[PDB]
């Protein structure tokens, strides 16, 4: 038999760590030939495995490299202008890689060049919040600052417009051991943690969901029009330059000015963690000094796409996507998440040569380029926006399979949440002391729904891989999962070796999942996940469990209003359209689903798949959010203080946050009443979708 | 049999009269309570006639009204302060209607409030030429003067516009002979000219597709925020005013500066149609003051909506709609079409009734507020549009089913010109002299096709009706068809008493369609249209006739562009990406043809059927036009100069109008290529819609 149990049986540890391992043995960089030929090996292998068709598909883009002649590096400069201390010009090698060429120094991909001279300011995580306690309760002034800023809680992105805005001429991005160096593990190449010469190599763009920066809503083919670098999307405008914690200690001990205002700001550095601005009397003379020369630069970039077309549906579309291009060796990210894919590829392969096909069309992708933006994903779902528009069930990501050996990790659609409860219900738990005990169980004890006893905590999607533009942008159904940490409030930190050089082959085999047992459980919920879309008759949506969370988010952006009762009186602030909507959405959904349930008819049936397929589709705004016309999602962006975290009803949680500071409050609450509109609008809207047809 | 022949034969001339009598006795200004009894009326009996399902949408939009005791007009003062000439406060009723109550006075709807005096200076049609040769040629600033134009060949609202950007303080319309007097008819109550006391009414907004001012992009519903007026969208800042002939001549016997720079400015009065500012020495110190106190006033519409369920495809709609608020009695317009829409419900219905059922939805829909501005069909489609985007198979309009008594008049979307070619071959010709001879061979003998011989002229859609929101901003396939006059030169200026209170039904039945012959010939059509569009088992859309076109306005606009091949040299300006696309979508057009010729398997012919649905769906860009939002479909858009025509390609068409002007040239001609960027991606990706899907 040719079902999902013969799909998942036939999924093989030993080959995940065989891909991994020949995946991560030299560097893959987005736009370096190394990358282009691993491009072409994946999709000769596809091939082989039994797609019928693998093409690249190729896009021409900005990225970012550093000068190979002219090194990045930041000083601290005395009085007469001697650097008397400089950062590493790189990380120091692993054991047995110390030879290996190619591997990019770290720097911040887009930072513009400079050399900006002048007094730090510690500004913690560089969050909305540090900012706001930093200027208006210790009156500390960044304007003509040079910042200095822990990694970790949000995207460095937003770190870096934050200190923009408050008028930064530098950021200083750094590793704190508080955040990458968990208690009794030993760094690197002795355990998993950051040593103290490790760096965070990533982007610091803000693209808001437009893909390439110069070419915002169409594809950057041969013949593109290009923006000017001076109207380019998302480009910072002040260099920004990473360091590791050996470094930081260097500049951040000779801190002056106020100090920390709370323990919540102090890292685990022997340090003050003064905020400054500048270094105590004897050093007061003393700068600060970047030196910064990367230069960006239109580069080709390749995705590979293969099709396993559909025997009943071929024009509805199951994406499984990932990307390959990793910033040195992506060890576990991306290709732990690359070689799971190369083996459900496989693996779906195996049952296609012996017959099978799958109900609807199965489209595998090798994505490039995330690391400088979500390029690759993005570029190819604008040239083919048309068709993911109309044919598109859902999107399953597959970035990296682990960040930890605790427990399960989902982010998803309300519509994927039935599906992920009923999957894991049938595969077995790899966790010690739950052996027998299927994945459900293990998931649910070690990760408990914070709403629901007896059920696991499923996160809203946020933002920060590639599932972004066909979530936010185009509406299409979309999912995640990993094995993850226990560590909550490094949540989006990421795992000490993060970007590191130190991410390797060995990393994984000595100490994340040296059996592939991890890996291999998260390639059946992937890999299930994807055989279920593209195989059950009547799509593995519930669109009740939509209307449940709905009134979650309305119930909790009401609850922020409310915060502002007199506001609420003076101009008539009423959530009424919106619990009306969520209530109708309920009615509606509940009847949708009996006659789901109730209705030989492959017309009604398809009808029914339609309104399945297109209920996600109904959240879309055509005309964006408030500045950010490539997030339409109605009910999901990512959050504007922090791209890695979902919000529920941005545009309403937007027009309140921070509301009592805005100079005009009639204006303001006549903002959040239009968001008010509009959500309420669309809930009723995608309703609508679920009514009878006529 | 229920086929096409049994739903044709049960329409009858003397049904389609009967409703013409029945709908044009009072006059249905939208917003008025004897609009809101017809649509009452209407509902009432589309229920009685059959129809499944009959509902009155609602929507609070912006309307306009004279103030009925504070009169608009316009004076000739002197010096003093005189008023020594006043135009008219109403129109002389026609012969048995001096006895109607709330005829609405001849007023410019959205005029704002004023009481402007000055010079006149006279404008010919107030075209955006018109002005270029006053401005640029004979060196006339029209700055600070209230100008005077007569109607004619544009959009009252494009004349409206290029005033205010002359930088005009008012604006005076008026009807000339030369334009509303056919020579050798009598005026109206005798013939069906206008007299001199006849006046067109009409709206002079520039909405751009936004319908309802206040609420663009969502439905004017009961919780709607609504943008306060100085940011509502579309409304003059100027005040206008529309006047006869007789109070016309008044106001230009007077006039002085220089003479018409040639005899295409002169009409058919006794006057020089010198273009002044100001009146000859002796009157040299009279000036023209206008009295207008109008007001802007949200206000209750209603569209009556039936459905006819499909008995195979409930969940694809076709769409037959047109309006029934008028500005008066609506004789012709728009109740010449909702007579023929009602007698086709009727048809339909009766069929029903004897057990047959069409196989997709068909929606009717007797839309109000059309006169001021798409309002009903605009709304109601914003707050469906997630519905119609995905299943929304065609829209026929149903306006004025006459505005003459040569032939037949069709434009629409190059994907119905088959079915229209193969309908009207099939119906019989209503003219004197091709009796016993098909339509087709009468339409095609007086309209000969500028191409193609043996075949009659079809136009582009533009806008000026409730095609527009389907059409241009969602990619619904659409068309209109009606019986028109020979008066080439007359095509977008109206029948001579359009508008007008002398449009009754006393009209069409003596001088129009006495037999009500070519109403039946009208109503076949656009019945005939929707029967096939609801009924054949593979949609009646030939793709390949949009590649046709495509070329067509491929070598159109590449040949604007060759007027200035210096430029093009200089900027490298290529169009060789759009040929390439329209090459492509040719190619794969011919090869998508084919099968569906040689494809019992209803996933693959519906499949085939969604692939030809979709095709116009997928000339839409999400991101509209420049600073057109609402006009979203890259093939075709009203005329940025003219509402009632349509352009091709007409972001490229604007960013090369008036080019040789702009002072930045190599911005000017970056915008060019951008556009072409635009233009040859959007054909590719439609093309690619039409390749096998996976
Ligand atoms: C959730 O679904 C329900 C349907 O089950 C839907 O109910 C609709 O609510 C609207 C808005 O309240 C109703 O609108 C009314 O319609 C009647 C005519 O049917 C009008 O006369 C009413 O207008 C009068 O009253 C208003 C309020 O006092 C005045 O402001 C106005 O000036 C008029 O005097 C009003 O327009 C509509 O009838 C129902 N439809 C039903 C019950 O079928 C509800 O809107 C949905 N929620 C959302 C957010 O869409
Ligand atoms: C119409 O359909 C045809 C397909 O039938 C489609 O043809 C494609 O054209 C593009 C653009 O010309 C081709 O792109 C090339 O792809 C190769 C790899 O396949 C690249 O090496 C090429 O890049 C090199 O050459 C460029 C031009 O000199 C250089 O600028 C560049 O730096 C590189 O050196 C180039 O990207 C593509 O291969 C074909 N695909 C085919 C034949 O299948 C055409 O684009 C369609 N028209 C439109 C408007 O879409
Ligand atoms: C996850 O698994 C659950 C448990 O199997 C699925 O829910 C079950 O789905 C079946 C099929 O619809 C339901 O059976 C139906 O019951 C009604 C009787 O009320 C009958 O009319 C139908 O003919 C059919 O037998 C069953 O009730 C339901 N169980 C529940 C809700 O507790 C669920 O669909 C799965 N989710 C997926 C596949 O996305
Ligand atoms: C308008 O009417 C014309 C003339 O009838 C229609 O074109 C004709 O359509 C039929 C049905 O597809 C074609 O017949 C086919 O011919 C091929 C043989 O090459 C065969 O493989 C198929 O099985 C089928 O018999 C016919 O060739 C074609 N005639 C033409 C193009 O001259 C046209 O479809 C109508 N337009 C509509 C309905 O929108
Ligand atoms: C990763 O595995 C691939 C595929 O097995 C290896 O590429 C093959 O290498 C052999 C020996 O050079 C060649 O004969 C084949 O042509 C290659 N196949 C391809 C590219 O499809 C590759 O060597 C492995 N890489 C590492 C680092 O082990
Ligand atoms: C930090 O690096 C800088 C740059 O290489 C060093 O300063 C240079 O030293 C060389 C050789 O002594 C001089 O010729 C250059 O003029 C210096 N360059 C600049 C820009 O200052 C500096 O010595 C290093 N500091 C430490 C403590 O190692
Ligand atoms: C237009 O026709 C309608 C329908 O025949 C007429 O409305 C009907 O009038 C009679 C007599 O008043 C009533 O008994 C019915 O209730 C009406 N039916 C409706 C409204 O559905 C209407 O009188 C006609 N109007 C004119 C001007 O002739
Ligand atoms: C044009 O109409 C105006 C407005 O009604 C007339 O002027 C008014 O005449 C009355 C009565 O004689 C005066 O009391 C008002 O003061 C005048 N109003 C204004 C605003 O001027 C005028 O007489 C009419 N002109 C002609 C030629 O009929
Ligand atoms: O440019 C972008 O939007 C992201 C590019 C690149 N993305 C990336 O590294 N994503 C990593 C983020 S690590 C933090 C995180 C965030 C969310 C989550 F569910 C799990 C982990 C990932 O999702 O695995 C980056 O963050 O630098
Ligand atoms: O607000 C608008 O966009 C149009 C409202 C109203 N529309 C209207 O009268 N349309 C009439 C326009 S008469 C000129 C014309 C234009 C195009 C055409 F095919 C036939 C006639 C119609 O289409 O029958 C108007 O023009 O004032
Ligand atoms: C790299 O280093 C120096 C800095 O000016 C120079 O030789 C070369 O232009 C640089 N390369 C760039 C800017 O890509
Ligand atoms: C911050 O510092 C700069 C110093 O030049 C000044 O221009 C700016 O106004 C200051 N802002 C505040 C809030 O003090
Ligand atoms: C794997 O699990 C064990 C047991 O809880 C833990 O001690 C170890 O640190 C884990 N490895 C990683 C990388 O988290
Ligand atoms: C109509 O006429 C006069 C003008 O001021 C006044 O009595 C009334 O306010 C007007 N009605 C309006 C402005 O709707
Ligand atoms: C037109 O006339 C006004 C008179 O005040 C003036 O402001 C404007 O500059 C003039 N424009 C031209 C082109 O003469
Ligand atoms: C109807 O047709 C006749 C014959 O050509 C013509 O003389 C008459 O003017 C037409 N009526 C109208 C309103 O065009
Ligand atoms: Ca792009
Ligand atoms: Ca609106
Ligand atoms: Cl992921
Ligand atoms: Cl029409
Ligand atoms: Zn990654
Ligand atoms: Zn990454
Ligand atoms: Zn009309
Ligand atoms: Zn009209």
């Amino acid at each position: 038999k040719h079902n999902m149990k013969a799909f998942l049986d036939e999924l093989k540890a030993e080959n995940i760590k065989k891909f991994l391992y020949n995946f991560t043995q030299i560097p893959h960089l987005a736009g370096t030939e190394q990358n282009f030929q691993l491009a072409k090996q994946i999709q000769s292998q596809w091939k082989e495995f039994g797609l019928d068709s693998v093409e690249l598909a190729h896009y021409d883009v900005l990225l970012s490299y550093p000068n190979k002649t002219h090194p990045n590096y930041i000083s601290i400069i005395n009085e007469d202008g001697n650097e008397i201390f400089n950062t590493s010009l790189f990380e120091p090698p692993p054991p047995g890689y110390e030879n290996v060429s190619d591997i990019v120094p770290p720097f911040s991909a887009f930072s513009p060049q400079g050399m900006p001279e002048g007094d730090l300011v510690y500004v913690n995580y560089a969050r909305t919040e540090d900012f706001f306690k930093l200027e208006r309760d210790m009156k500390i002034n960044c304007s003509g600052k040079i910042v200095i800023a822990r990694y970790g809680k949000v995207f460095r992105g937003n770190k870096v417009k934050n200190a923009q805005l408050a008028g930064a001429k530098g950021v200083i991005l750094y590793s704190d051991p508080a955040d990458y160096f968990a208690p009794g593990v030993k760094s690197y190449p002795d355990g998993w943690n950051l040593p103290g010469g490790g760096v965070q190599r990533g982007n610091i763009l803000n693209l808001n969901g437009a893909g390439d920066p110069l070419t915002p809503g169409y594809p950057a083919n041969e013949y593109a029009y290009r923006r000017g670098i001076a109207e380019a999307v998302g480009l910072p405008s002040i260099p920004v330059h990473p360091i590791g914690y050996y470094d930081a200690q260097k500049l951040l001990e000779k801190m002056g000015g106020s100090a920390p205002p709370d323990s919540s700001w102090r890292g685990s550095l022997k340090v003050p963690y003064n905020v400054g601005p500048g270094f105590t009397g004897n050093f007061s003379t003393q700068k600060v000094k970047m030196h910064i020369h990367s230069t960006n630069e239109v580069t080709r970039i390749y995705n590979v796409i293969g099709t396993l077309r559909g025997a009943v549906e071929p024009d509805r579309y199951v994406i499984l996507g990932g990307h390959r291009d990793s910033w040195v060796f992506g060890g576990i990210d991306p290709q732990s998440g690359a070689a799971v894919v190369h083996e459900i590829v496989r693996s779906f392969g195996t049952l296609k040569k012996e017959g099978w096909r799958p109900r609807r069309t199965i489209l595998f992708a090798s994505w490039d380029a995330e690391e400088f933006g979500l390029l690759g994903s993005t570029e190819w779902a604008e040239e083919n926006s048309r068709l993911l528009q109309e044919r598109g069930v859902a999107y399953i990501n597959a970035d990296s399979s682990i960040e930890g050996n605790y427990t399960l990790r989902v982010d998803c659609t309300p519509l994927m949440y039935s599906l992920v409860h009923n999957l894991t219900k049938e595969l077995k738990s790899p966790d010690e002391g739950f052996e027998g005990k299927s994945l459900y169980e293990s998931w649910t004890k070690k990760s408990p729904s914070p709403e629901f006893s007896g059920m696991p905590r499923i996160s809203k999607l946020g933002s920060g891989n590639d599932f972004e533009v066909f979530f936010q942008r185009l509406g299409i159904a979309s999912g995640r999962a990993r094995y993850t940490k226990n560590w909550e409030t490094n949540k989006f930190s990421g795992y000490p070796l993060y970007h590191s050089v130190y991410e390797t082959y060995e990393l994984v085999e000595k100490f994340y999942d040296p059996m592939f047992k991890y890996h291999l459980t998260v390639a059946q919920v992937r890999g299930g996940m994807v055989f279920e879309l593209a195989n059950s008759i009547v799509l593995p949506f519930d669109c009740r469990d939509y209307a449940v969370v709905l009134r979650k988010y309305a119930d909790k952006i009401y609850s922020i209003s409310m915060k502002h009762p007199q506001e609420m009186k003076t101009y008539s602030v009423s959530f009424d359209s919106l619990f009306s909507a969520v209530k109708n959405f309920t009615e509606i959904a509940s009847k949708f689903s009996e006659r789901l349930q109730d209705f030989s008819n492959p017309i009604v049936l398809r009808m029914m798949n339609d309104q399945l397929m297109f209920l996600e589709r109904a959240f879309i705004d055509p005309l964006g959010l408030p500045d950010r016309p490539f997030y339409r999602h109605v009910i999901y962006a990512p959050s504007s203080h922090n791209k890695y975290a979902g919000e529920s009803f941005p545009g309403i949680y937007d027009a309140l946050f921070d509301i009592e500071s805005k100079v005009d409050p009639s204006k303001a609450w006549g903002e959040v009443k239009r968001q008010i509109y509009v959500a309420a609008f669309t809930v009723q809207a995608a309703a609508e979708t679920l009514s009878e047809v006529a």
